[PDB]
């Protein structure tokens, strides 16, 4: 029955804080609020391990994900939308009526914000006049943000400034107090109120600041559009200056995540927005005291939603609201490589081609994702089914791999890209699909489309079991849980560390070829692709465990049982599934496109430099691309990830989601809406 050590910034919050105290006291766990004077002396307590969680805004919580804080957002508030309740907000700018001057009229006017590192208040708004060359800051080399905005403005109310004394100038109250940021004009209503008493022209609120306070007199204010139209207040779809992420409530990363947010769910749900009790968790909003207003969480918010654990400051804000943030304060590809033999490839290509092509080394594919929605990395090679979860995250493929001939690829108007998915068995073993419960597996991966989606989707349309570790005995299918039933048979990369079923290839059974040594030596079924019997029989693979390998050692296992010999895959495979594909994000797909077919000019099965270097070979061990792949073809422009794969294979991916979402798969389906 342990504690919780909340830290508030104001007065008036230490008494909401202290009666929410009183009421979770008779609860298992409770409530400790502790007093601070401003917010980044509540963000050294959390660190300093005083306190725990604060409700921050975006500005805001980029100041607490730096180090040394660290701090991850747990928590995000829901705000009201007609479309749907979702977890952001409009940044608006409101005037008052029949007032003449429009956007591009507000210099040497007065001005109302929130407060110094507020989103709606500072950040959208001098992001946006700076961006318009309406204030002139070139750099840090100017001088500080705020010397630009006094010299814009004449005077303005901007809570928390402390060089500048225009800033300050409008704000009420004594000199002590009128700067902070507990000031009567800061926050959202409070500069609301810098311009109903007549101190600013602009206000720089969020979009429902004007239904909270002045709810009749809505028609007496008007939204400053950025062509220069003063339309209505309830016009902010077509008058936002941005869409920005929701206020996020940070904490540590540790233990005390789990019994906060769960402090959190009994909280909401008895003093939620429809509560019955006098005391509230959101407001209730209405025309009250500025100071009274958004104590702890904001009164437009409705409820609470939780933030999946693999968040962090930087992918929370979205890539171009942190890429503004960054700006204010302070022709060559980026490739993501998985592990140490891709990384001792890509150095290879970075060497032949010049330095056009430099890599990052990361431990697992999930890790490329990131680390491209970051930005740090700009493409990577995806199997079918990693392509799904890099479309939901918001990337598009740009181009894929043909299998069949060299010569298809120049004529786009052709077949689609495909290959096949077996399953592949030992000659006199009896096992086919029937029987296949009681056997030994061998996969490729989890997750991809090959080993791990086809053959689980046949599985989960046969038993409709979602457990998957359950159906078979046990088996080899790397980047599953170590104290599982399917990590047992991974023998491992058999270095210091015993690196037992990891997703890269320092595991022997990983891979396309991975899994037939894992059927040849301890196992009873492979799922691997139509041709990877014929790639390491007949003596190609000059590997011990594969030297004497031939292609009747193999029989392929149709869906209806049937046992039918290696060569046949037309007609005895599991499922039709799309190629591999380069998925990167939509604005720098016209940069690496016609980049990538000058790599592939020099270096590709017709390349002009193959004796220098072979992009699409990799001594039977799938390094950046199969060795299949003979030719990059070109994917259209506007190709989203529903269409490339097309919706037959769109259907069983889908479908297999909801039985185990991965980490990866968890935190974009929140970033895109539900
Ligand atoms: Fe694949």
């Amino acid at each position: 029955k342990s504690v919780i050590r909340w830290c508030t910034i104001s007065s008036p919050e230490e008494k909401k804080c202290n009666n929410l105290r009183d009421l979770t006291q008779q609860e298992r766990i409770s409530l400790t609020c502790v007093q601070k004077a401003t917010y980044l002396d509540c963000i050294k307590a959390i660190a300093n391990n005083e306190a725990d969680a604060i409700s921050l805004d975006g500005g805001q919580a980029f100041e607490a994900g730096l180090a040394p804080y660290k701090l991850k957002p747990i928590a995000a508030e829901v705000y009201e939308h007609t479309e749907g309740s979702t977890t952001s907000y409009y940044a608006v700018a409101v005037v008052k009526k029949g007032t003449e001057f429009t956007v591009n009229d507000l210099q040497g006017k007065t001005s109302c914000h929130t407060g110094l590192g507020r989103s709606a208040g500072w950040n959208i708004p001098i992001g946006t006049l700076l961006h318009r060359g309406a204030i002139e800051w070139e750099g840090i080399e100017s001088g500080s943000v705020e010397q630009a905005v006094a010299k814009f403005f004449s005077a303005s109310c901007v809570p928390g400034a402390t060089i500048e004394q225009k800033l300050c100038r409008q704000c009420k109250g004594d000199p002590k107090t009128k700067c902070a940021r507990n000031a009567p004009y800061s926050g959202y209503s409070g500069a609301f109120h810098c311009l109903k008493d007549g101190k600013g022209d602009v206000a720089f609120v969020k979009h429902t600041t004007v239904n909270e306070n002045a709810p009749d007199q809505k028609d007496e204010y008007e939204l400053l559009c950025l062509d220069g139209s003063r339309q209505p207040v309830d016009n902010y779809k077509t008058c936002n200056w941005a869409r920005v992420a929701a206020h996020a409530v940070v904490a540590r990363d540790d233990n005390k995540v789990e019994d906060i947010w769960s402090f959190l769910s009994k909280a909401q749900s008895d003093f939620g927005v429809d509560t019955k009790s006098d005391f509230h968790l959101f407001g209730p909003p209405g025309k009250k005291d500025p100071v009274l207003k958004d104590l702890l969480f904001k009164d437009s918010a409705i409820m609470l939603k939780r933030v999946p654990s693999l968040m962090d400051s930087q992918l929370y804000l979205g890539f171009e609201y942190y890429s503004a943030i960054q700006s204010m304060r302070k022709n060559r590809i980026q490739w993501c490589a998985v592990g140490k033999d891709e990384k001792s490839k890509c150095d290879r290509w970075s060497v032949v081609s010049n330095g056009d092509v430099e890599c990052t080394v990361v431990d697992e594919t999930k890790d490329c994702i990131i680390k491209i929605m970051k930005g740090e990395a700009d493409a990577v090679a995806l199997d079918g089914g990693l392509v799904y979860t890099a479309g939901v995250c918001g990337l598009v493929p740009v181009m894929a791999e043909r299998y069949d001939d060299e010569s298809q690829c120049s004529k786009t108007d052709e077949r689609p890209a495909s290959y096949f998915a077996v399953a592949v068995a030992r000659k006199d073993s009896n096992v086919n699909w029937n029987n296949l419960k009681g056997k030994k597996s061998c996969h490729t991966a989890v997750g991809r489309t090959a080993g791990w989606v086809i053959p689980m989707g046949l599985i989960h349309n046969r038993t409709g079991t979602c457990n998957f570790d359950e159906y078979f005995s046990e088996g080899c299918a790397p980047g599953s849980p170590p104290n599982s039933r399917l990590c047992q048979l991974c023998q491992g990369s058999g270095g210091i560390p015993p690196e037992k079923c990891v997703a890269s290839s320092h595991e022997k059974y990983f891979g396309y070829t991975g899994a037939l040594r894992c059927l040849v030596e301890k196992g009873d079924v492979a799922f691997i692709q139509h041709s990877t019997v014929e790639e390491n029989t007949g003596g190609k693979n000059k590997a011990d465990w594969a030297k004497n390998l031939q292609m009747d050692d193999f029989e392929l296992l149709c869906t209806d049982g049937r046992r039918a010999n290696v060569m046949d895959y037309r007609e005895c495979n599991l499922a039709e599934v799309p190629t591999h594909a380069v998925v990167v994000r939509p604005e720098k797909a016209n940069k690496i496109r016609d980049l990538l077919e000058r790599q592939e000019k020099r270096f590709g099965v017709n390349g002009s430099e193959k004796s220098k270097f072979m992009m699409f070979e990799s001594q039977n061990k799938d390094l950046l691309f199969k060795d299949l792949t003979k030719c990059l073809f070109k994917v259209r422009e506007g190709t989203t990830y529903k269409e490339f794969l097309g919706d037959k294979f769109y259907t069983v991916i889908s479908s297999l989601k909801t039985c185990n979402p991965s980490d990866i798969l968890q935190m974009c389906s929140f970033l895109e809406g539900k």
